[PDB]
């Protein structure tokens, strides 16, 4: 398909890393549809590892097009920040960098009701890089907001400023008691690089389609995952957005028919940071050992990272609501040097009954007791490995498992950090 | 197309009403995913017009099961207020209809505040249909809000409820200046209805999912015009949710490539609600003519609907955003017993430049000039005919030339409200 979509299916953590840069070697364009500061792709340029939560990874690759979306919430902040790093290390973002003028803007009194909406309607928090995302998103569907285009026209953009802005401030000082946002430094701040800002604007959904037409392979990227979806996702305990594959079209401008492919980046084994829903979790040895080979205590890290066997219900659940075509396995490895292997295919619900879809969130989430199917491991290796034939006989049948309960074929392995360490099935390109 | 989609293509009152009764017909299923009590569905129960704004008319038929998806917007006492009303006159409302979890509800203070907003304006108000629609939409994306899942959990549910009324009844009596919303009569009104409520609650993607798989004809139906698309439409003269084919994965939980033909409800002329660009809008007598030879005056305020020919750019927007299927072209006759009619081939910029691609900034719209291509118009009467043969050649090449410059297939011809008068060239389901 020349539309692919790449995505996770679980709740973050998938390692959509390594695939997404492989992927981005045939595409001609690479687009950011949801989200906005927090996609924590890791990177390693001329001996130094940088981190890019705005910019697509592929604006490393020479002939490709990183475009960002309209449904990417937007800081001149964070983007000029990326730009700078990038850019001192020899790479020319300006000249293959592409944005939506509908793309809202975050601006510090954005930044401000997210920490005062957490501080102090709460008691602790870090966030990360996220800050003001809810916020900017909020704006836009009361429609107050600010968008790209608005810098188009520098003098209403003033205006416009100062009316959100003294709603806000209102907000501030009357509610949370926190410091009101001086509209002046913002003003400033923005007015200093909206030049740059317009002339990287282009009309995305035009685009697309014309791409569309000329048969050029455009790859969609998603930032979190699929779990997290403010609305399918497991509420209350969710995102900031929409992180399922129906917010392509939304989100890029481009006609839900012409989605070709979505590749759904899976896991081998489960993980969660922080509280929420988790039926599957290990409070037992085994955990522990999956955390540890894991080295589930970063990339991207967080607060409390547990573990568990694959959830076959949920990642049923995915498949739905993703529309996945196939799947692109994960760390497998870590599942090795065991003895036995399990993967939930259905649940008990705290009145005896068991069904076998993610029942309602509104049920009994840590009620909920999982129905394990046995499976007996393998004392082979498996990290580094190129092919099916020198794969373990016992790894292989985890596989075919994987495929009959999701229903869905695997048909790329990644076995290692290295591009080698890779095998191909399918080609979500030439699908 | 065993997956439907119907929608206007264009800014409103397109006509959908007929198409939609009338596939309803062959649809096992027939579902809402964006928008709230602001559908204006305005039929006959034996000799009375009753308009459901909430509740699909597919409810009024026996093999028919009608879905609130999780997109559209909740208020209990419209719903409570539409089933009395459909129950009072024996249709078996709570049998024939189910509802989603995920769904945001609209309470009292949502309306409360939506109503002082307009109260801000007055003589600028941006006029409104079914309160409380958008601010449901905030609360929602800003996560303060509810959900009807909430309602399954009674201890909860008033835990939560306090606490998003204060952060509103704060804005309501220190911003605005209007009256705080009592909390304890929400709960207690809310608490009546939840019964009721719940038992109407289900897995949505489970189900729809499976009549994907068992080959059931199921149907979508937008409320609101492409154009008025909070992402893609004319910022900010748009509305709070997306209308386009995009919304549905989204405000249902059926991923992206499961949707099969996607038909655009397209008016013979354009049309126009309130503020906003709009370059074929006539200001003349052939414009007037339009207006009252259509019926295009205001429903619950008697206010007039801005007239003009058709403008095949913005509509071939709308094909691009909508992945368009097909057209079901309405109100043709409209045209019966013009010299002339035109059609808007294209958009003459500033600079000088004709373009057949929309504009993308408010301001970008203020210089355009519609080119025009004028052909032959027809005295005959074009109403009530059923076959292509007793069309006068003229409303053939009209036809025909709107195809040539759209590309998308003419494939219903809808000729007035009889279930008969409709020339159905493809079949939606069938293609």
């Amino acid at each position: 398909g020349n539309n692919v979509v790449v995505l996770g299916t679980q709740w973050g953590d998938e390692g959509k890393g390594k695939i997404v840069d492989l992927l981005t070697e045939r595409a001609k364009y690479v687009v950011r549809y949801q989200g906005g500061h927090n996609a924590g792709h890791t990177l390693v340029i001329n001996g130094e590892k940088t981190v890019l939560h705005l910019i697509p990874s592929g604006i490393l690759r020479e002939n490709v097009t990183s475009i960002i979306g309209n449904g990417v919430v937007l800081s001149p902040a964070a983007l000029m920040k990326e730009m700078k790093e990038l850019e001192d290390r020899g790479i020319p973002v300006r000249e293959r960098l592409l944005l939506s003028e509908a793309c809202p803007l975050i601006l510090d009194y954005h930044v401000a009701l997210d920490n005062a909406r957490e501080k102090a309607r709460g008691a602790k928090a870090i966030g990360t890089t996220g800050r003001g995302i809810g916020p900017a998103y909020e704006d836009k569907v009361a429609r107050r907001g600010l968008r790209v285009g608005d810098l188009f026209d520098k003098e209403t953009f003033a205006e416009k400023l100062k009316e959100v802005m003294e709603y806000h401030n209102f907000q501030l000082v009357n509610y949370y008691k926190a410091e009101a946002v001086d509209y002046q430094k913002v003003l400033d701040d923005t007015m200093a690089v909206a030049d740059i800002l317009t002339s990287m604007v282009v009309d995305v959904s035009d685009l697309l389609d014309q791409a569309r037409q000329r048969g050029d392979f455009v790859m969609f990227e998603g930032a979190q995952g699929t779990l997290l979806d403010i609305d399918h996702g497991t509420y209350p305990y969710v995102t900031s957005s929409n992180t399922t594959a129906g917010g392509v079209a939304t989100g890029s401008g481009l006609g839900p028919r012409y989605v070709d492919y979505v590749l759904g980046i899976l896991k081998a084994y489960s993980t969660r940071v922080g509280a929420g829903p988790f039926p599957t979790e290990l409070f037992d040895e085994t955990g522990e050992f999956l955390c540890k080979q894991g080295n589930e205590f970063g990339a991207t890290t967080g607060r409390r990272r547990r573990t568990g066997w694959l959830d076959t219900v949920a990642v049923r659940r995915a498949v739905q609501l993703n529309s996945l075509s196939g799947f692109c396995l994960t760390k497998l490895d870590v599942l090795d040097g065991l003895k036995e292997v399990k993967l939930c295919v259905a649940y008990r619900m705290p009145d005896g009954r068991e069904v076998t879809t993610t029942p309602l969130a509104a049920d009994d989430w840590k009620g909920v007791e999982p129905i394990y199917e046995t499976m007996p491991g393998w004392s082979e290796s498996t990290f580094g490995v190129k092919d099916r034939s020198g794969l373990p006989q016992a790894a292989l049948n985890y596989i075919k498992r994987i495929e009959e309960l999701t229903g869905v074929p695997i048909d790329i392995i990644s076995t290692g950090p290295d591009r080698t360490e890779t095998m191909i099935l399918r080609d979500p390109f030439d699908a």
